[PDB]
């Protein structure tokens, strides 16, 4: 009924919402770090493969 | 017709494929860096908002 209780509830709901937001965003951030690391892996593989191609070429086409 | 020409073509197709792979992955990596930076922004906002909530609370509920 009181301003105090009204505020206690508002603050509690807001706290819960922020905590969930922060928890979800942290998880999502982790997932995105992983997708980025994976893409670098694939990209690095492709660059290695490309330098192997050039070694092959310098030997058999030049 | 010759082994040489057959290999020239294979190497050329493979080079093109690797270049596109590397180009696409770089773009995707950039996009993922951006999504991650954005998530940190939102997450930081939420943490700031949370410490503002606690200041509000320490003043009006304690």
């Amino acid at each position: 009924a009181t301003t105090f209780a009204r505020l206690c509830q508002q603050v509690d709901m807001t706290q819960k919402h922020l905590e969930e937001e922060i928890a979800r965003l942290s998880k999502e951030i982790d997932q995105l770090e992983k997708m980025q690391n994976n893409s670098k892996l694939l990209r690095n593989k492709a660059v290695q493969l490309e330098s192997e191609l050039e070694n092959f070429s310098k030997q058999f086409l030049h």
